């Protein structure tokens, strides 16, 4: 009852779980394509979430495997590795010193669970694509945040699977609170909400309060959920803040996915999408624009909220930005 050698090299990689720039791809490999399961497990143990919420470990594992298996292995970007990465990144963001002892264990569980489910059963195409193709998912969710609503529905329906109810010992009060938070968080990962989340984050930073010296004061649900919503959205838009070896893989995967959507948008005679076209796109200027217009404004406002904790991350983003510019 000691680890195999593979289990051991995995456990040594997993000591980076609290670091920005974990070797998540390596984790995926070493875990037999189980990054989401192993990383969630580690985080749950680290944060003592099993004891706090009286989660049987077999139940946790069973749910996690089930959740991981409803990510599509044939989708290059929006798969279980991306889920794992958003989870781990949210995990690191929650540990930021500006937020020390701000959040309850239920809010922590919410942010992390939300991260893990937030792209589950993603088909590798966009909301617009789905809406324009008259897809069942678009009709189900009356064309409004189609994917997000689906990810939430799937992540919650899976709890009904044999020995999958990880929330089985929570009170009704706890469950209702957790559910609301998770819905609010995942719905906020729809890029059509980015501007309003960013605005709200900007106004919160201007009127920012602090107590005991250092630590943010959030004394209402609106503010509390806003911070968690923006935290996970930062995690979701965190690829360009990661070391370049990591960042480049992410870009490659998203391009495959978008070019493949583009291929389907000519295989279907449709109108091609913003940056979804091979022998006809600049990958580098698009990334620069992605960084200038979306990723930097968000991370700069975050870094401002948690000053000085996000400096190295904002630095790395600015370096990667310079790097991509040279081409
Ligand atoms: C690592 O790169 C990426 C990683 C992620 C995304 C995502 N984009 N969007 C929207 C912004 C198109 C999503 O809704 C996705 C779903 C959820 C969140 C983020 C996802 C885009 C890129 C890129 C790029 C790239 O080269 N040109 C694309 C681009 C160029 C200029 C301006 C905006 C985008
Ligand atoms: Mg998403
Ligand atoms: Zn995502």
């Amino acid at each position: 009852g000691v680890k195999t050698e593979q289990e051991d090299v995995l456990a040594k990689e997993l000591e980076d779980v609290n670091k920005w720039g974990l070797h998540v791809f390596r984790i995926a490999e070493l875990s037999g394509n189980r990054p989401l399961t192993v990383i969630m497990h580690t985080i749950f143990q680290e944060r003592d979430l099993l004891k706090t919420f009286k989660i049987p470990v077999d139940t946790l594992i069973t749910y996690l495997m089930t959740l991981e298996d409803h990510y599509h292995a044939d989708v290059a970007y929006h798969n279980n590795i991306h889920a794992a990465d958003v989870v781990q990144s949210t995990h690191v963001l929650l540990s930021t010193p500006a937020l020390e002892a701000v959040f309850t264990d239920l809010e922590i569980l919410a942010a992390i669970f939300a991260s893990a489910i937030h792209d589950v059963d993603h088909p590798g195409v966009s909301n617009q694509f789905l809406i324009n193709t008259n897809s069942e998912l678009a009709l189900m969710y009356n064309d409004s945040s189609v994917l997000e609503n689906h990810h939430l529905a799937v992540g919650f329906k899976l709890l009904q699977e044999e020995n999958c109810d990880i929330f089985q010992n929570l009170t009704k009060k706890q469950r209702q609170s957790l559910r609301k938070m998770v819905i609010d968080i995942v719905l906020a990962t729809d890029m059509s909400k980015h501007m309003n989340l960013l605005a709200d984050l900007k106004t919160m930073v201007e009127t920012k309060k602090v107590t005991s010296s250092g630590v943010l004061l959030l004394d209402n649900y609106s503010d509390r959920i806003q911070v968690l919503q923006n935290m996970v959205h930062c995690a979701d838009l965190s690829n360009p803040t990661k070391p370049l070896q990591l960042y480049r893989q992410w870009t490659d995967r998203i391009m495959e996915e978008f070019f493949r959507q583009g291929d389907r948008e000519r295989e279907r005679g449709m109108e091609i999408s913003p940056m979804c076209d091979k022998h006809n796109a600049s990958v580098e200027k698009s990334q620069v624009g992605f960084i200038d217009y979306i990723v930097h404004p968000l991370w700069e406002t975050w870094a401002d909220l948690v000053h000085p904790d996000a400096q190295d991350i904002l630095d790395t983003l600015e370096d990667n930005r310079e790097w991509y510019q040279s081409t």
